[PDB]
C-alpha cells in the first residue's frame, strides 16, 4: 500500500518558525504532520531550529545540506540523502488542511512522471510534491549550478501539476498571525 | 488475479437476523455469499448470531470484536484482526443483486485509496466497500475514541465512492419482508 | 506470505470415512484441516461422501472428477480444476499430527520444482504434497492415459522428496481404530 | 511484456473446417494464427478435426473436453485444462482480419476484469477474447450445469466488451465461400 | 531493501524501566534502538509507562492493548494492530550490542517461515524476533485462549530459532544495575 | 523508476552527420543526449560515423548491422541486438528542444502496447519511440523480408501514436544549416 | 512457475540428422523435445534441415543465422534473436534420457549466474544450458571475433557447470547408430 | 537480468593514476572497466583527475564530493548521490584479472546484507563491493562524523566478505611498475 512505501516529510525551514503557532490548540505544523501520518507510515520532519520540538512529537528530524543551499530543494536534497525510501510526500508548514487522499492522488494523477506537486485551481503549491529519489542526481546538480526556483527545477525533472480544484480550502496557507485569525474555529 | 488476492467479506451482524429470509429459495445472506463467491476464492462471514447457520455453508464464520464497538466498522476491523489478507471486500447481507464485476470495478476506480465504497446514482453503501489493511491502525484508533460514522470514518483514511450508476437495481437493499415481496420473482 | 498465497487441502477420501474417528476429541480428519488453518488463510476439503460434514466445520468441499479418475491423484486434479490458486498443500485425513512449519519447509525446499512430498526418514508420503498448478495438464494427461502412481507422476513432473526426518511422529498416519488407540492420550 | 505472458489459441473447430479456405492463398484459420503470433510468443490451436494440418504448421493442438461438451466454451476450457498460462486469448478461425494491437488494447481495457471480449461497434464476438485461467472453475461449473451461452458466461465471470469501433473491418468474419469470394484481393 | 520492508520495535516494557540505565553514557533502550535504527528506517517503541521519554528521541510510541493481556507476546500484537507493515523485528530494551545484521541474518534464515527469533549459541531469545503479520490473527486467538508462553507460540506459528552462536556477546543482556557494571566501558 | 529501466539511444546516423553542428554552442546530437540523459541513466548512440566523437561525450558507440540493412529500422535492431534492456527509448539528433516528460508520456501512453511513438500534433515522428525488445524478432524479420518502412512496422507490431501536441515545438527538426540559423538564440 | 518462463529449445543441428533415428519407435530429438514439452509450455527447434519434419510435430522452427556462424552458439544466438523470452533451456538432439527436473535444478543452481549448463559427473554438457538472454549481446561480440568455444563463451559470460551426478545415466548421448543399439529397449 | 540492475563502478582516484598503465597493451584501468561492462549494462567511472581519458572510452565520470571527503568510502557516497541504482558494484582501477562471475557470486551470497565485499582467501578486498544505496546515509553520517575506515563501515552496515579463494589469482593487485612486470604476458 502507499501508506508503506511514501516517506511523509514536513518541510518545517531551512537557514520563530511561524508553523509552532497553534490552530485550533494544535500547532500548525503538527496539523501537517498529523495528515501525513493518517496516510503514511513513516513520516519525518526537515527542520534546522527547534529540532527537540519536531522531535518531541515522535518525529524524525532531517537537518539540511551538506553544503548550505538555500531555499525548499535544498531541504528536498537533504531528506534524500539521509533517509533510504523511492518516495517521498513533501509538505510546507503552513497548510494545515491538507487532504486525506494527497498521496493518493498525487500518485494516481503522476503518469510515470517521477515527481508531481498540486495545484489547487488557483496556482502551484511546487512544495507539496511526490518525488522519486531517481531526481536526487539532477537536484544535486542544479543545485551546485546555483540555480533555485523549485517549479522550474520540478519540470526540468519532467514532472508535472496535478489538479486538487475540487479539494475546497484544502491548500489554504497561513502566512501571517493574521490569516490564523481568520481560520480560528 | 483479483479473485485469489480480495478476500469477501459478508458483514451479517453485530450484536433474527433479516439475512436469513428467503429470496427465490435462498436466504438473502447466501445471495450475497454466493455472489461474492464467484468472484473470489476465499470469503468469510462476520456474525454473532447463527454462526452454526452461516458455517453450514462451508463458510468460516469470524465473531466480533476484542472490544464490543459498534456497526459496521467494528466487523470490518475484527474480520481485519483475525484474517491475513491485505484486502477485503464488505457487502452486507441484504444486498443480494451485487453485480459480477463488484471487485473488479471497485479496484480498477480505487485510485490508489486505501479504501472505496459504492454509489449506486442514488446514495452510497458505505458497507460495501473494498478495503486494504493498511487502514487497520486507523480504523482501530477512530473506534477507540469513540467514534462510529461509517463514510466519515472511509473519507479520514483517503477513500473515495465509485460510481455503479449504472448497475440497475444492483444495489437494492431488503430492508424488511415487505420489501422482499416486492422482489420475489 | 505463503499465508495467502497456497490453499491447503484435506483429501478426505474418493469414491465411513475413518478420518471421521475422534483422536482426543476431535475428529482425525479435523485435526488435518485444523492444522493447515494455522498456516494456510483459505483451506478445501476434497470429498466424495459425508460432504455436510466436512461442510458443517466452515469448510468448502470440492467433489471429485469429471471422469471418475481413481486414486489420490484424482482428488489433487480435481482440486485444481475447482480452485484458482497457483498453489495447494494436500494433505490426507489420517494424518493428524503434521507440524506447523509444513508449508514453509516443503516451500524452501522446493529447489524450484512444481511438486513437493514429505519423507519422514523411513517412508515416502506423496499425498502430503506442495503442488503448483501448472502440472495440472500434465496430471489430466496422465490419468486419462489409466495411469495411477503417485510418486512416478510426481517424479514425472519433476518434483522431489523433502527430508522430514526431524520431524517426530509428525507424519504417524492412523491406519485403523486399533492403532488410534495406541495414540489416544 | 505481453508478448510473453499471454497464449494464443485458434478455436478451430470442436466436434470440412471452412477455416481451410484460403483467403488470397493463405487459410482462413493460418491468418488468424498468423495475426496471434505476431503479437504472442506461444499460440495453439483448439481443433477436433484435420489436427495433423494444424499440427502441420509447428502449432500444438489441443483437443477438447474430458466431457463432451458444447460449443466454444468447451474449447476454451479444454485449453485452460491443458495449457498452464495464466492468460489466454481466444480468436475463431473466420476473423482473418484481426488487429495487431487485439492483445494489447483487450488488455488495456480490462478494467480490472478477468475476461473481455470485442464488440466491433455493431456487435459482439465474445469468442474474441482476453482470458484470465481464475475463470476455469467458473466455466466448469457452468457447463456442468447444462449452460452454453457465450456472453452470458462471460458476464458472470465479472467480464464486459471492449470498443474496436475504429479498427474497420478487422472483425469480419467469413461466414461462407460466397463472403470469402467478397474478399479476395 | 530491508531497510524499507522491516519495521523496527524495542520491546520497552508493558503494564523504573531498566531500559533508562545508561550504558557508557547512553541509556539501554537507546542502544537497541540505535542498532535497530542503522538497519531500518522506521522504527517504533512498544511502551506503557514513560512514553514521553521515547517519544523525545523522534520514535513513535504504541502503547499496548485493546485488551489488558499479558506479557512481550501483547506488544507484539499492539504493534501488529496499530502499524501497517508487513514485517516487525521486535527486540527488548536491555540487548544493547545486538548486531549490525540482525534483520539481514534473522531474513536470510527464515526458510520462509512467518516468524523466526534469535538462538545465541546458549540460549533462545524470542523476543528478538522477525515476525511476519501473517500471524496477528493466531496471536489474537492464543491469548484470547489465556496463553502466555512466547516460544511456544512462536513453534505453534511455524517459527524456528536462527543460530548467531558466532555474533560475540551480541545478545548479552543487562539483566540489573549490576550486571550493567560488568559492561560500563 | 523510468529513469532506470529504459536505456536512451541516440540514433546518430546509418551508413558529416549534421547533427554536428552546433546549437548555442552544444551539438545538435548533444542537445538530445542532454535531454535523454536528464530523464534516464543508461544512454548510448547508435552512430557509424565519427564514433570517436559521440564516445569522447562519455556514451558508448553502437555500430549498426550484422547484415548491412537500410534505415532507422536497422539502428533499432542493431541497438536491440547488443543492449540488454527491456525498454529503449530512441530519438533521432536533430530534435534538440525533445520533452524532459517525453519518457514518461510516451510509456504513460503506450496502453500496454510494446511500441509508441510520438506525433506532435501535426505529423508523426516514428523515430522518437518507445520499444519493448519483444519485438526485436519481428523486426529482424521485416527488414530480412526487405521492408524498411518505419512507421508501417511499428503499427504491424501493435503499436499507436502518442499525441504530443501540447509540447510545444518540442518536436522540431533542424534539417539543414539555414533552420538551424531560424533557432540560434 | 518455471514451465511458463523458460523457452525450451532443440539443437537439432545448425548448417541426414542422427537425432532423427528411432529410439524404442519415437526419434531421438523428439525423446528430448517430449522431456522439454513436460516441463515446459512453449518449445521451439533450431533446425536448418528437414525443417518440415520438425514442424510437423507442432514445433516452431527456427533457422540460424544472420551471419553463417559456426556451431551450437550460432543456434543459441539465432533462437534468441528471434525469440522473445528472457531464459532458455537448450539441449541437443541426441540426449534422449534428459531428466524431468532439468530445468529446476538448472535454476536453482544457477547462483545468480545469467547462464548454467549441466555436469554429469564425468563431464560437461555445454550445450544442455539454461541460458538468459541478457548474454544476446555478448555472445553477437564473441562470435563477431571469430570465436567458437562453447564453454570458454559460457565461462566468459559469468556461468558455471551444475552438478547432475546423481543423475543416472540421464545424460548418455547417442553418437552413432552402433550407440542407439546398446540402448534399444 | 543482474546485468541491467547493477551499475558497474571503476573507482579511479580521488584527490599519475597507476591505473593509466598498460598491462598488455591496455591501460589497468580499462581491464576493470572491461570486465565490469561483460557483466553489466551500465558502467560508470568515479575520477577527479584525467576525467577526459575516462570519458573517451565511453564511460561517464563521476566526480567526488560535495564536501572534500577522503578515501575510497568518500568516492562510494558520491557516485550513490550522482546515480539513480538500487544497487552498485565498486572495483578499484588496479585489479584487472576480476572473474567475469563477480556480481552474480558477490550477489549470491549476499545473505539478504545491503553490503559485501571480497575475501580473496588471504585478504579483505573492501573496495571491491556490492553496495545497496539505502546506506547512502549511513555513509554520509559516516563519514561526516570524521570516519575513513573502509571494512569498518562495511561491518557497521550489516555487510560481510564473501569468498572467492577459488578464484586463482584473479584479486591480484598491480600496487606499483614493478609488479604489473611481474604480470606482463
Ligand atoms: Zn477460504
Ligand atoms: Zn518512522
Ligand atoms: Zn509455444
Ligand atoms: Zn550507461
Amino acid at each position: 500500500n502507499l501508506m508503506t512505501t511514501i516517506t511523509g516529510v514536513v518541510l518545517a525551514g531551512g537557514k520563530v518558525d511561524k508553523g509552532l503557532l497553534e490552530l485550533n490548540g494544535k500547532p500548525l505544523w503538527q496539523h501537517v504532520a498529523d495528515a501525513l501520518m493518517t496516510q503514511l507510515s513513516h513520516v519525518v520532519v526537515n527542520a534546522n531550529r527547534h529540532q527537540e520540538i519536531y522531535q518531541a512529537s515522535g518525529l524524525k528530524v532531517i537537518e539540511d545540506s551538506l553544503a548550505d543551499y538555500p531555499g525548499p530543494l535544498a531541504g528536498m536534497l537533504s531528506v534524500m540523502q539521509q533517509e533510504a525510501g523511492e518516495w517521498f510526500l513533501f509538505c510546507p508548514c503552513d497548510t494545515p488542511y491538507i487532504p486525506p487522499d494527497l498521496a493518493a492522488r498525487l500518485n494516481h494523477q503522476r503518469k510515470d512522471a517521477p515527481v508531481v506537486w498540486v495545484h489547487d485551481g488557483e496556482r502551484d503549491h511546487p512544495t507539496i510534491a511526490l518525488v522519486n529519489r531517481a531526481i536526487e542526481p539532477l537536484l544535486l546538480e542544479y543545485l551546485q549550478a546555483g540555480e533555485r526556483r523549485v517549479m522550474v527545477f520540478m519540470r526540468l525533472a519532467g514532472g508535472h501539476a496535478v489538479d486538487f480544484s475540487d479539494h475546497k480550502d484544502a491548500f489554504v496557507n497561513v502566512n501571517t498571525p493574521e490569516e490564523l485569525a481568520r481560520w480560528q474555529e
